[PDB]
Protein backbone atom coordinates (compact mmCIF):
# COMPACT_ATOMS: atom_id res chain seq x y z
CA UNK A 1 0.00 0.00 0.00
CA UNK A 2 2.42 2.95 -1.28
CA UNK A 3 1.02 6.78 -0.70
CA UNK A 4 2.85 7.32 -4.36
CA UNK A 5 4.42 5.61 -6.96
CA UNK A 6 6.72 7.36 -9.53
CA UNK A 7 7.76 7.20 -13.47
CA UNK A 8 11.23 9.42 -13.24
CA UNK A 9 9.32 12.42 -15.10
CA UNK A 10 9.90 15.21 -13.01
CA UNK A 11 7.20 17.64 -11.66
CA UNK A 12 7.71 20.49 -13.83
CA UNK A 13 7.11 24.50 -13.69
CA UNK A 14 4.31 26.39 -15.91
CA UNK A 15 6.04 29.62 -15.73
CA UNK A 16 9.43 30.48 -14.94
CA UNK A 17 9.66 30.58 -10.66
CA UNK A 18 11.12 33.48 -8.32
CA UNK A 19 12.90 32.08 -5.67
CA UNK A 20 14.50 35.12 -4.20
CA UNK A 21 12.57 38.17 -2.66
CA UNK A 22 12.91 40.95 -4.96
CA UNK A 23 14.80 43.93 -3.63
CA UNK A 24 12.19 46.48 -3.82
CA UNK A 25 12.37 50.35 -1.81
CA UNK A 26 8.36 49.26 -0.73
CA UNK A 27 9.40 45.82 0.37
CA UNK A 28 12.11 46.89 2.24
CA UNK A 29 10.47 50.27 4.32
CA UNK A 30 9.06 47.13 5.68
CA UNK A 31 11.53 44.63 5.97
CA UNK A 32 15.12 45.25 5.17
CA UNK A 33 16.31 41.40 5.65
CA UNK A 34 15.37 40.27 2.17
CA UNK A 35 17.73 37.58 2.13
CA UNK A 36 15.46 35.67 5.06
CA UNK A 37 12.67 35.82 2.59
CA UNK A 38 12.26 32.55 0.03
CA UNK A 39 9.48 31.35 -2.16
CA UNK A 40 9.00 27.48 -2.73
CA UNK A 41 9.69 26.62 -6.23
CA UNK A 42 9.52 23.05 -8.72
CA UNK A 43 13.29 22.52 -7.92
CA UNK A 44 12.12 21.17 -4.33
CA UNK A 45 10.11 18.49 -5.56
CA UNK A 46 12.21 16.08 -6.02
CA UNK A 47 12.63 16.47 -1.56
CA UNK A 48 8.55 16.68 -1.05
CA UNK A 49 8.19 13.58 -2.96
CA UNK A 50 10.79 11.55 -0.71
CA UNK A 51 9.03 12.78 2.41
CA UNK A 52 5.87 11.50 0.74
CA UNK A 53 6.30 8.51 -0.54
CA UNK A 54 5.75 4.98 1.89
CA UNK A 55 3.85 2.51 2.76
CA UNK A 56 1.36 2.46 5.16
CA UNK A 57 0.34 -0.14 7.95
CA UNK A 58 -2.70 0.38 9.39
CA UNK A 59 -4.41 -1.41 11.65
CA UNK A 60 -8.12 -0.33 13.37
CA UNK A 61 -9.54 -1.75 16.34
CA UNK A 62 -12.40 -1.89 18.76
CA UNK A 63 -12.30 1.65 19.79
CA UNK A 64 -12.00 3.32 16.06
CA UNK A 65 -15.22 1.30 15.07
CA UNK A 66 -17.00 2.48 18.26
CA UNK A 67 -16.40 5.78 17.23
CA UNK A 68 -17.76 5.44 13.80
CA UNK A 69 -20.72 4.06 14.95
CA UNK A 70 -20.93 7.62 16.99
CA UNK A 71 -20.00 9.27 13.58
CA UNK A 72 -22.67 7.37 11.16
CA UNK A 73 -25.44 7.93 13.47
CA UNK A 74 -24.94 11.89 13.47
CA UNK A 75 -24.40 12.10 9.66
CA UNK A 76 -28.40 10.30 9.42
CA UNK A 77 -29.55 13.45 10.93
CA UNK A 78 -28.43 15.14 7.61
CA UNK A 79 -30.40 16.52 4.73
CA UNK A 80 -28.05 17.43 1.21
CA UNK A 81 -29.66 19.08 -1.81
CA UNK A 82 -28.02 18.83 -5.53
CA UNK A 83 -26.53 22.36 -6.42
CA UNK A 84 -28.04 23.20 -9.82
CA UNK A 85 -25.15 23.86 -12.35
CA UNK A 86 -26.22 27.61 -12.15
CA UNK A 87 -24.82 27.87 -8.93
CA UNK A 88 -22.29 25.49 -8.53
CA UNK A 89 -20.23 27.99 -11.43
CA UNK A 90 -21.33 31.07 -9.20
CA UNK A 91 -19.14 29.52 -7.06
CA UNK A 92 -15.97 29.16 -8.89
CA UNK A 93 -13.54 31.86 -8.48
CA UNK A 94 -12.84 34.01 -11.24
CA UNK A 95 -9.11 33.56 -11.73
CA UNK A 96 -9.33 29.60 -11.24
CA UNK A 97 -7.33 27.66 -13.52
CA UNK A 98 -8.79 27.03 -16.80
CA UNK A 99 -10.30 23.38 -18.83
CA UNK A 100 -8.22 21.77 -21.05
CA UNK A 101 -11.40 21.63 -22.94
CA UNK A 102 -11.26 25.02 -24.21
CA UNK A 103 -12.95 27.22 -21.95
CA UNK A 104 -11.78 29.35 -18.86
CA UNK A 105 -13.49 30.71 -15.08
CA UNK A 106 -14.84 33.45 -17.18
CA UNK A 107 -16.76 31.29 -19.48
CA UNK A 108 -18.18 29.44 -16.70
CA UNK A 109 -19.34 32.08 -14.42
CA UNK A 110 -20.73 33.32 -17.42
CA UNK A 111 -22.73 30.41 -17.92
CA UNK A 112 -21.11 30.36 -21.65
CA UNK A 113 -22.70 27.39 -23.88
CA UNK A 114 -19.22 25.68 -24.26
CA UNK A 115 -18.55 25.50 -21.05
CA UNK A 116 -21.51 24.30 -19.53
CA UNK A 117 -22.69 21.80 -22.16
CA UNK A 118 -19.04 20.25 -21.14
CA UNK A 119 -20.26 20.38 -17.29
CA UNK A 120 -23.14 18.33 -17.95
CA UNK A 121 -21.31 15.94 -20.21
CA UNK A 122 -18.84 15.23 -17.28
CA UNK A 123 -21.51 14.35 -14.79
CA UNK A 124 -23.66 12.33 -17.30
CA UNK A 125 -20.48 10.49 -17.30
CA UNK A 126 -20.29 10.38 -13.68
CA UNK A 127 -23.19 8.89 -13.08
CA UNK A 128 -22.37 6.16 -15.73
CA UNK A 129 -18.83 5.36 -14.52
CA UNK A 130 -17.46 4.21 -11.44
CA UNK A 131 -14.42 2.82 -11.94
CA UNK A 132 -12.54 4.89 -14.59
CA UNK A 133 -9.65 7.15 -13.19
CA UNK A 134 -10.20 10.70 -13.61
CA UNK A 135 -6.95 12.66 -14.45
CA UNK A 136 -5.38 14.66 -11.87
CA UNK A 137 -2.66 17.14 -12.19
CA UNK A 138 0.34 17.88 -10.17
CA UNK A 139 2.43 20.74 -9.22
CA UNK A 140 4.67 22.13 -6.82
CA UNK A 141 3.04 24.89 -4.79
CA UNK A 142 4.55 28.21 -4.63
CA UNK A 143 4.51 29.84 -0.91
CA UNK A 144 6.31 32.32 0.62
CA UNK A 145 8.53 31.56 3.80
CA UNK A 146 11.05 32.61 6.30
CA UNK A 147 14.14 30.64 6.85
CA UNK A 148 14.26 28.06 9.91
CA UNK A 149 16.15 28.92 12.91
CA UNK A 150 17.80 25.68 13.16
CA UNK A 151 14.54 25.71 4.38
CA UNK A 152 11.04 23.82 3.35
CA UNK A 153 10.56 21.93 0.15
CA UNK A 154 7.64 22.64 -2.08
CA UNK A 155 4.30 21.06 -1.63
CA UNK A 156 2.57 19.41 -4.14
CA UNK A 157 -1.05 20.51 -5.36
CA UNK A 158 -3.00 17.59 -7.21
CA UNK A 159 -6.37 18.69 -8.77
CA UNK A 160 -8.91 17.53 -11.48
CA UNK A 161 -9.62 19.88 -14.09
CA UNK A 162 -12.13 22.82 -13.79
CA UNK A 163 -15.38 20.91 -15.91
CA UNK A 164 -14.98 18.54 -12.85
CA UNK A 165 -14.57 20.88 -10.17
CA UNK A 166 -17.94 22.10 -10.88
CA UNK A 167 -19.49 18.60 -10.81
CA UNK A 168 -17.87 18.53 -7.29
CA UNK A 169 -19.91 21.37 -5.94
CA UNK A 170 -22.61 20.48 -7.56
CA UNK A 171 -22.57 16.73 -5.92
CA UNK A 172 -20.80 17.99 -2.41
CA UNK A 173 -20.92 21.64 -1.88
CA UNK A 174 -23.75 21.11 0.37
CA UNK A 175 -22.57 17.90 2.23
CA UNK A 176 -19.09 19.69 2.54
CA UNK A 177 -20.88 22.59 4.22
CA UNK A 178 -22.92 20.90 6.20
CA UNK A 179 -21.48 17.53 7.40
CA UNK A 180 -18.92 18.15 9.79
CA UNK A 181 -20.99 20.05 12.49
CA UNK A 182 -23.77 17.52 12.50
CA UNK A 183 -21.04 14.69 12.66
CA UNK A 184 -18.33 16.73 15.11
CA UNK A 185 -20.58 18.83 17.27
CA UNK A 186 -18.77 22.07 19.09
CA UNK A 187 -15.48 19.90 17.98
CA UNK A 188 -15.62 21.09 14.57
CA UNK A 189 -12.99 24.53 14.15
CA UNK A 190 -14.17 26.23 11.40
CA UNK A 191 -18.11 27.00 12.69
CA UNK A 192 -16.05 29.43 14.74
CA UNK A 193 -15.07 33.39 14.22
CA UNK A 194 -11.20 33.84 15.70
CA UNK A 195 -13.26 35.41 18.70
CA UNK A 196 -16.02 32.43 19.28
CA UNK A 197 -13.07 29.50 18.63
CA UNK A 198 -11.23 31.36 21.41
CA UNK A 199 -14.51 31.62 23.33
CA UNK A 200 -14.56 28.31 23.04
CA UNK A 201 -10.61 27.52 24.20
CA UNK A 202 -10.89 29.59 27.28
CA UNK A 203 -13.94 27.95 27.86
CA UNK A 204 -12.87 24.30 27.78
CA UNK A 205 -10.12 24.90 29.70
CA UNK A 206 -11.97 27.20 32.74
CA UNK A 207 -13.84 23.79 32.99
CA UNK A 208 -10.87 21.45 33.99
CA UNK A 209 -10.10 21.48 37.45
CA UNK A 210 -6.43 21.21 36.83
CA UNK A 211 -6.08 21.58 32.43
CA UNK A 212 -3.94 19.58 30.39
CA UNK A 213 -3.25 20.45 26.77
CA UNK A 214 -1.74 19.35 23.84
CA UNK A 215 -1.71 19.82 19.82
CA UNK A 216 -0.76 16.71 17.50
CA UNK A 217 0.80 17.76 14.28
CA UNK A 218 0.66 14.18 12.27
CA UNK A 219 3.54 14.30 9.50
CA UNK A 220 2.68 15.27 5.91
CA UNK A 221 -1.16 14.10 6.63
CA UNK A 222 -2.03 13.60 2.98
CA UNK A 223 0.36 11.11 2.98
CA UNK A 224 -0.99 9.22 5.68
CA UNK A 225 -4.50 9.31 4.55
CA UNK A 226 -5.08 5.11 3.10
CA UNK A 227 -7.81 4.01 0.66
CA UNK A 228 -9.68 2.53 3.66
CA UNK A 229 -10.19 5.96 5.15
CA UNK A 230 -11.12 7.60 2.52
CA UNK A 231 -13.99 4.99 1.61
CA UNK A 232 -14.76 5.60 5.72
CA UNK A 233 -15.43 8.92 4.61
CA UNK A 234 -17.83 8.25 1.75
CA UNK A 235 -19.80 5.98 3.95
CA UNK A 236 -20.33 8.81 6.32
CA UNK A 237 -21.07 10.90 3.13
CA UNK A 238 -23.82 8.46 1.99
CA UNK A 239 -25.56 8.52 5.58
CA UNK A 240 -27.17 12.10 4.06
CA UNK A 241 -30.53 12.02 2.79
CA UNK A 242 -29.22 12.65 -0.86
CA UNK A 243 -31.06 12.93 -4.42
CA UNK A 244 -30.35 9.49 -6.12
CA UNK A 245 -28.36 11.08 -8.72
CA UNK A 246 -25.76 12.90 -6.04
CA UNK A 247 -25.51 9.53 -4.54
CA UNK A 248 -24.49 7.70 -7.94
CA UNK A 249 -21.78 11.40 -8.80
CA UNK A 250 -20.57 10.91 -4.97
CA UNK A 251 -19.58 6.97 -5.31
CA UNK A 252 -18.38 7.53 -8.40
CA UNK A 253 -16.17 10.91 -7.51
CA UNK A 254 -14.61 8.71 -4.24
CA UNK A 255 -13.87 5.68 -6.81
CA UNK A 256 -12.69 7.34 -9.73
CA UNK A 257 -10.88 10.56 -7.84
CA UNK A 258 -10.65 10.93 -3.93
CA UNK A 259 -8.99 7.49 -3.49
CA UNK A 260 -6.65 7.89 -6.19
CA UNK A 261 -5.29 8.01 -9.94
CA UNK A 262 -3.12 8.88 -12.21
CA UNK A 263 -0.73 11.95 -11.94
CA UNK A 264 0.29 14.45 -15.11
CA UNK A 265 2.64 17.08 -14.83
CA UNK A 266 2.12 20.83 -16.49
CA UNK A 267 4.22 19.02 -20.23
CA UNK A 268 1.20 16.19 -20.31
CA UNK A 269 3.69 13.78 -18.87
CA UNK A 270 2.90 11.04 -16.91
CA UNK A 271 4.23 11.40 -13.14
CA UNK A 272 2.97 8.65 -11.19
CA UNK A 273 0.17 7.37 -9.50
CA UNK A 274 -1.42 8.15 -6.21
CA UNK A 275 -3.13 6.23 -3.57
CA UNK A 276 -3.85 8.82 -1.23
CA UNK A 277 -5.39 12.25 -0.51
CA UNK A 278 -5.60 14.62 -2.91
CA UNK A 279 -4.73 18.19 -1.81
CA UNK A 280 -7.11 20.10 -4.01
CA UNK A 281 -10.35 18.36 -4.36
CA UNK A 282 -13.19 19.85 -2.68
CA UNK A 283 -13.46 16.78 -0.03
CA UNK A 284 -10.23 17.18 1.21
CA UNK A 285 -11.11 19.97 4.22
CA UNK A 286 -13.95 17.91 5.24
CA UNK A 287 -12.33 14.67 4.92
CA UNK A 288 -9.12 15.28 6.61
CA UNK A 289 -11.10 16.79 9.33
CA UNK A 290 -13.31 13.80 9.75
CA UNK A 291 -10.87 11.49 9.41
CA UNK A 292 -8.65 13.14 12.50
CA UNK A 293 -11.16 13.73 14.83
CA UNK A 294 -12.16 9.78 14.06
CA UNK A 295 -8.65 8.45 14.93
CA UNK A 296 -7.61 11.25 17.49
CA UNK A 297 -11.16 9.99 19.63
CA UNK A 298 -10.36 6.71 19.15
CA UNK A 299 -6.89 6.95 20.80
CA UNK A 300 -7.90 9.09 23.85
CA UNK A 301 -10.01 6.63 24.46
CA UNK A 302 -7.42 3.87 23.92
CA UNK A 303 -4.94 6.47 26.16
CA UNK A 304 -7.16 6.55 28.80
CA UNK A 305 -7.18 10.41 28.71
CA UNK A 306 -9.64 12.04 31.28
CA UNK A 307 -13.21 14.53 30.24
CA UNK A 308 -11.46 15.09 26.71
CA UNK A 309 -12.71 17.82 24.85
CA UNK A 310 -10.76 18.49 20.88
CA UNK A 311 -10.98 21.02 18.60
CA UNK A 312 -10.31 20.05 14.75
CA UNK A 313 -9.14 21.79 11.14
CA UNK A 314 -8.21 19.80 8.72
CA UNK A 315 -5.42 18.25 9.56
CA UNK A 316 -4.82 20.23 12.67
CA UNK A 317 -5.92 18.98 16.32
CA UNK A 318 -5.92 20.17 20.27
CA UNK A 319 -7.33 18.49 22.72
CA UNK A 320 -7.77 19.81 26.41
CA UNK A 321 -8.12 16.90 29.61
CA UNK A 322 -7.54 16.77 33.15
CA UNK A 323 -4.40 15.98 33.91
CA UNK A 324 -3.21 12.86 36.17
CA UNK A 325 -0.20 13.87 37.33
CA UNK A 326 2.95 15.06 35.37
CA UNK A 327 4.50 11.59 35.16
CA UNK A 328 1.41 10.31 33.93
CA UNK A 329 0.38 13.06 31.71
CA UNK A 330 3.63 12.53 29.75
CA UNK A 331 2.72 8.49 29.67
CA UNK A 332 -0.67 8.66 28.24
CA UNK A 333 0.66 11.35 25.35
CA UNK A 334 2.82 8.30 24.11
CA UNK A 335 -0.06 5.59 24.51
CA UNK A 336 -2.08 8.71 22.39
CA UNK A 337 0.65 8.81 20.15
CA UNK A 338 1.00 4.85 19.73
CA UNK A 339 -2.45 4.67 18.74
CA UNK A 340 -2.31 7.26 15.84
CA UNK A 341 0.49 5.57 14.96
CA UNK A 342 -1.52 2.32 14.42
CA UNK A 343 -4.07 4.34 13.13
CA UNK A 344 -1.58 5.33 10.28
CA UNK A 345 -1.37 9.07 11.91
CA UNK A 346 2.42 9.20 12.46
CA UNK A 347 3.41 12.22 14.26
CA UNK A 348 5.87 15.08 13.05
CA UNK A 349 6.63 17.34 15.71
CA UNK A 350 6.57 14.44 18.74
CA UNK A 351 3.80 15.71 21.15
CA UNK A 352 4.31 17.41 24.83
CA UNK A 353 1.94 18.04 27.45
CA UNK A 354 0.89 21.97 28.32
CA UNK A 355 -0.44 23.21 31.05
CA UNK A 356 -0.12 26.74 30.13
CA UNK A 357 -3.19 27.52 27.42
CA UNK A 358 -1.16 30.67 25.89
CA UNK A 359 1.91 28.40 25.08
CA UNK A 360 -0.88 25.69 22.96
CA UNK A 361 0.01 26.21 19.21
CA UNK A 362 -2.93 25.13 17.20
CA UNK A 363 -3.61 26.20 13.55
CA UNK A 364 -0.41 28.34 14.24
CA UNK A 365 -2.21 30.21 16.78
CA UNK A 366 -2.76 30.71 20.18
CA UNK A 367 -4.79 32.10 22.63
CA UNK A 368 -3.92 35.46 24.75
CA UNK A 369 -5.09 38.77 26.75
CA UNK A 370 -5.45 42.15 26.54
CA UNK A 371 -7.29 44.91 28.37
CA UNK A 372 -9.84 46.94 26.59
CA UNK A 373 -10.66 50.61 26.86
CA UNK A 374 -12.48 50.23 30.31
CA UNK A 375 -9.16 48.03 31.51
CA UNK A 376 -11.76 44.78 31.07
CA UNK A 377 -9.75 41.59 30.12
CA UNK A 378 -10.26 40.24 26.74
CA UNK A 379 -8.73 37.31 25.31
CA UNK A 380 -8.22 37.30 21.40
CA UNK A 381 -6.61 34.86 18.68
CA UNK A 382 -2.81 35.64 17.66
CA UNK A 383 0.13 34.01 16.35
CA UNK A 384 3.98 34.01 15.44
CA UNK A 385 4.06 37.05 12.71
CA UNK A 386 7.18 35.62 11.28
CA UNK A 387 5.27 34.44 8.38
CA UNK A 388 2.13 36.92 7.87
CA UNK A 389 5.27 39.74 8.04
CA UNK A 390 7.33 38.00 5.21
CA UNK A 391 4.47 36.89 3.08
CA UNK A 392 3.48 40.86 3.73
CA UNK A 393 6.81 42.08 2.02
CA UNK A 394 6.80 39.52 -1.08
CA UNK A 395 3.28 41.21 -1.80
CA UNK A 396 4.28 44.09 -1.64
CA UNK A 397 7.31 43.87 -4.12
CA UNK A 398 5.08 41.49 -6.54
CA UNK A 399 0.86 42.20 -6.97
CA UNK A 400 -0.72 38.70 -6.11
CA UNK A 401 -3.90 36.66 -7.12
CA UNK A 402 -4.73 35.96 -3.32
CA UNK A 403 -3.40 39.01 -0.62
CA UNK A 404 -2.85 37.07 2.47
CA UNK A 405 -2.02 40.49 4.14
CA UNK A 406 -5.51 41.37 3.53
CA UNK A 407 -6.69 38.23 4.98
CA UNK A 408 -4.52 38.95 8.37
CA UNK A 409 -5.76 41.87 8.86
CA UNK A 410 -8.90 40.61 9.22
CA UNK A 411 -8.65 37.46 11.02
CA UNK A 412 -6.02 38.85 13.18
CA UNK A 413 -7.13 42.16 13.83
CA UNK A 414 -6.90 42.99 17.47
CA UNK A 415 -3.73 41.36 17.64
CA UNK A 416 -0.76 43.99 18.38
CA UNK A 417 0.94 43.23 15.09
CA UNK A 418 -1.13 43.55 12.56
CA UNK A 419 -2.95 46.72 13.57
CA UNK A 420 0.37 48.74 14.06
CA UNK A 421 2.21 47.36 10.86
CA UNK A 422 0.25 45.58 8.90
CA UNK A 423 -2.79 47.59 8.19
CA UNK A 424 -0.33 50.67 8.55
CA UNK A 425 1.90 49.80 6.10
CA UNK A 426 -1.22 49.00 3.52
CA UNK A 427 -3.29 51.89 4.26
CA UNK A 428 -0.36 54.54 3.54
CA UNK A 429 0.32 51.95 0.16
CA UNK A 430 -3.69 52.53 -0.86
CA UNK A 431 -3.74 56.21 0.03
CA UNK A 432 -0.63 56.76 -2.12
CA UNK A 433 -1.21 54.14 -5.21
CA UNK A 434 -5.40 56.01 -4.65
CA UNK A 435 -6.97 52.47 -4.82
CA UNK A 436 -8.84 52.81 -1.55
CA UNK A 437 -12.11 52.49 -3.38
CA UNK A 438 -11.11 49.15 -5.08
CA UNK A 439 -11.99 45.68 -3.56
CA UNK A 440 -9.54 42.87 -3.64
CA UNK A 441 -9.30 38.70 -3.02
CA UNK A 442 -8.24 37.44 0.10
CA UNK A 443 -9.38 34.19 1.93
CA UNK A 444 -10.83 33.12 5.18
CA UNK A 445 -10.86 29.05 5.78
CA UNK A 446 -9.77 28.54 2.20
CA UNK A 447 -12.48 30.34 0.71
CA UNK A 448 -12.20 33.05 -1.58
CA UNK A 449 -13.58 37.04 -1.15
CA UNK A 450 -13.79 40.19 -2.67
CA UNK A 451 -13.74 42.84 -0.32
CA UNK A 452 -13.38 46.28 -0.29
CA UNK A 453 -10.76 48.02 2.29
CA UNK A 454 -13.04 50.99 3.24
CA UNK A 455 -15.43 48.23 4.82
CA UNK A 456 -13.14 46.97 7.39
CA UNK A 457 -13.84 48.58 10.39
CA UNK A 458 -17.34 47.22 9.92
CA UNK A 459 -16.06 43.86 9.34
CA UNK A 460 -13.71 43.80 12.24
CA UNK A 461 -16.43 45.63 14.70
CA UNK A 462 -18.27 42.62 13.72
CA UNK A 463 -16.28 39.46 14.00
CA UNK A 464 -13.97 41.20 16.65
CA UNK A 465 -16.46 43.71 18.55
CA UNK A 466 -15.22 47.09 19.39
CA UNK A 467 -12.71 46.32 21.94
CA UNK A 468 -10.34 45.29 18.42
CA UNK A 469 -9.88 49.17 18.83
CA UNK A 470 -9.34 49.48 21.72
CA UNK A 471 -7.00 46.85 23.01
CA UNK A 472 -3.61 47.89 24.97
CA UNK A 473 -1.63 46.02 27.85
CA UNK A 474 -0.56 42.70 25.73
CA UNK A 475 0.83 39.65 27.46
CA UNK A 476 4.90 39.63 27.97
CA UNK A 477 4.91 36.65 26.39
CA UNK A 478 3.12 38.57 22.90
CA UNK A 479 4.84 41.81 23.38
CA UNK A 480 8.57 39.55 23.81
CA UNK A 481 7.65 37.46 20.93
CA UNK A 482 6.85 40.19 18.66
CA UNK A 483 9.64 42.40 19.84
CA UNK A 484 12.28 39.34 18.68
CA UNK A 485 10.85 38.88 15.38
CA UNK A 486 11.15 42.19 14.06
CA UNK A 487 14.53 42.43 15.17
CA UNK A 488 15.05 39.13 13.74
CA UNK A 489 13.57 40.07 9.66
CA UNK A 490 15.15 43.61 9.83
CA UNK A 491 11.47 45.25 10.47
CA UNK A 492 11.45 48.53 11.58
CA UNK A 493 10.63 48.98 15.44
CA UNK A 494 7.36 49.45 16.39
CA UNK A 495 7.90 53.45 17.42
CA UNK A 496 8.37 54.14 13.71
CA UNK A 497 4.93 51.94 12.47
CA UNK A 498 3.37 54.60 15.26
CA UNK A 499 4.79 57.69 13.42
CA UNK A 500 3.48 56.42 9.76
CA UNK A 501 0.71 55.62 11.46
CA UNK A 502 -0.42 58.90 12.77
CA UNK A 503 0.30 60.52 9.24
CA UNK A 504 -2.15 57.72 7.62
CA UNK A 505 -5.00 58.67 10.44
CA UNK A 506 -4.41 62.67 9.32
CA UNK A 507 -4.61 61.37 5.97
CA UNK A 508 -7.85 58.98 5.99
CA UNK A 509 -9.65 61.82 8.41
CA UNK A 510 -8.43 64.30 5.53
CA UNK A 511 -10.48 62.60 2.67
CA UNK A 512 -13.57 62.14 5.04
CA UNK A 513 -16.85 59.47 4.78
CA UNK A 514 -15.98 55.95 5.18
CA UNK A 515 -12.23 56.64 4.57
CA UNK A 516 -12.74 58.94 7.61
CA UNK A 517 -14.15 56.32 9.42
CA UNK A 518 -11.15 53.67 8.85
CA UNK A 519 -9.08 56.59 10.00
CA UNK A 520 -11.39 57.23 13.59
CA UNK A 521 -11.18 53.61 14.03
CA UNK A 522 -8.15 51.80 12.83
CA UNK A 523 -5.60 53.59 14.07
CA UNK A 524 -6.80 55.35 17.47
CA UNK A 525 -4.40 53.19 18.93
CA UNK A 526 -1.65 55.30 17.28
CA UNK A 527 -2.88 58.76 18.95
CA UNK A 528 -1.85 60.43 22.33
CA UNK A 529 -5.37 62.05 23.31
CA UNK A 530 -7.48 58.84 22.45
CA UNK A 531 -11.07 59.55 21.04
CA UNK A 532 -14.13 57.90 22.61
CA UNK A 533 -15.18 55.18 19.91
CA UNK A 534 -19.17 54.25 19.25
CA UNK A 535 -20.35 51.33 17.63
CA UNK A 536 -20.35 51.71 13.86
CA UNK A 537 -24.47 51.78 12.49
CA UNK A 538 -23.42 50.03 9.01
CA UNK A 539 -22.08 46.73 11.36
CA UNK A 540 -24.87 46.08 13.72
CA UNK A 541 -26.57 44.92 10.12
CA UNK A 542 -23.82 42.49 8.13
CA UNK A 543 -24.02 39.39 6.41
CA UNK A 544 -21.23 37.48 8.04
CA UNK A 545 -22.92 34.64 8.25
CA UNK A 546 -21.80 32.38 5.71
CA UNK A 547 -18.25 33.31 6.44
CA UNK A 548 -17.25 30.73 9.31
CA UNK A 549 -19.65 27.96 8.29
CA UNK A 550 -16.69 24.97 6.58
CA UNK A 551 -13.28 25.03 5.73
CA UNK A 552 -12.83 25.24 1.94
CA UNK A 553 -8.90 25.05 1.73
CA UNK A 554 -7.87 23.52 -1.99
CA UNK A 555 -11.73 23.61 -2.67
CA UNK A 556 -12.25 26.17 -5.21
CA UNK A 557 -14.52 28.20 -3.70
CA UNK A 558 -15.89 31.90 -3.67
CA UNK A 559 -18.31 33.72 -2.31
CA UNK A 560 -20.14 37.04 -3.28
Amino acid sequence: SMSYTWTGALITPCAAEESKLPINPLSNSLLRHHNMVYATTSRSASLRQKKVTFDRLQVLDDHYRDVLKEMKAKASTVKAKLLSIEEACKLTPPHSAKSKFGYGAKDVRNLSSRAVNHIRSVWEDLLEDTETPIDTTIMAKSEVFCVQPERKPARLIVFPDLGVRVCEKMALYDVVSTLPQAVMGSSYGFQYSPKQRVEFLVNTWKSKKCPMGFSYDTRCFDSTVTESDIRVEESIYQCCDLAPEARQAIRSLTERLYIGGPLTNSKGQNCGYRRCRASGVLTTSCGNTLTCYLKATAACRAAKLQDCTMLVNGDDLVVICESAGTQEDAAALRAFTEAMTRYSAPPGDPPQPEYDLELITSCSSNVSVAHDASGKRVYYLTRDPTTPLARAAWETARHTPINSWLGNIIMYAPTLWARMILMTHFFSILLAQEQLEKALDCQIYGACYSIEPLDLPQIIERLHGLSAFTLHSYSPGEINRVASCLRKLGVPPLRTWRHRARSVRAKLLSQGGRAATCGRYLFNWAVRTKLKLTPIPAASQLDLSGWFVAGYSGGDIYHS
